[PDB]
């Protein structure tokens, strides 16, 4: 027994064990594009992922990761709202059971198909673990989909998902270009936040890309055919692996663009 995004164990129990899900500062959150403010001060952001070394794909359950190799500043994110160096670690995503729904940040009140999370953490503080217990610790890149033309970087994702259809699968996934995945526009929105499943710890500076990339309904079909459960188990869809917006409290959502 644990959390999860059922009606007995979803988003609306996680609090029980996870007291932290009442913070501060909690994401999701819906972006208000009149309120948010531009900022001149921002800086482009600057993602170098042409050195990215992808090395497996797993299903933890709640959501399938593809992780990287770590170990040095290969894949890194800097500029933007950042000061020092963020390594990518994993990227997944979150989806719906239909196409109005899936995505956990939402403009304006619009829900989209999906959203990729492109974990990064903060070199100084020299390993993920260390860098998820400070408030400057990681930088989450967001990225809305949309369901409408096929988006040919995302098709190698899609044909193996087969291979790691139940929880606790693992598959090796090598040579995989993220910048595939990328939109052409890099204008975004950032804001302090959390992580969105638990432990829920407020470590988070969320840079959550104005620009949707689209992708076709036979590509996001394959995401609903996957499987919370392990094999052997009843089976229960991986679908609407989302948490709902929390309240933006005593936050300001700035923005790259104007
Ligand atoms: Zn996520």
């Amino acid at each position: 027994h644990h959390w999860g995004y059922g009606k007995h164990n979803g988003p609306e129990h996680w609090h029980k064990d996870f007291p932290i899900a009442k913070g501060e500062r909690q994401s999701p959150v819906d972006i208000d594009t009149h309120t948010a403010k531009y900022d001149p001060s921002l800086k482009p952001l600057s993602v170098s992922y042409d050195q990215a070394t992808s090395l497996r794909i797993l299903n933890l359950g709640h959501a399938f990761n593809v992780e990287f190799d770590d170990s040095q500043d290969k894949a890194v994110l800097k500029g933007g709202p950042l000061d020092g160096t963020y390594r990518l670690i994993q990227f997944h995503f979150h989806w719906g059971s239909l196409d109005g729904q899936g995505s956990e940040h939402t403009v304006d009140k619009k829900k989209y198909a999906a959203e990729l999370h492109l974990v990064h953490w903060n070199t100084k503080y020299g390993d993920f673990g260390k860098a998820v217990q400070q408030p400057d610790g990681l930088a989450v890149l967001g990225i809305f989909l949309k369901v409408g033309s096929a988006k040919p970087g995302l098709q190698k994702v899609v044909d193996v998902l087969d291979s790691i259809k139940t929880k606790g699968k693992s598959a090796d996934f090598t040579n995989f270009d993220p910048r595939g995945l990328l939109p052409e526009s890099l204008d975004y929105w950032t804001y302090p936040g959390s992580l969105t499943t638990p432990p829920l710890l407020e470590c988070v500076t969320w840079i959550v890309l104005k620009e949707p990339i689209s992708v076709s309904s036979e590509q996001v079909l394959k995401f609903r055919k996957l499987n919370f459960n392990g094999e052997g188990e009843p089976e229960e869809l991986m679908v609407d692996n989302w948490r709902p917006a929390q309240p933006l409290k005593n936050r300001q959502i700035k923005a790259s663009f104007k």
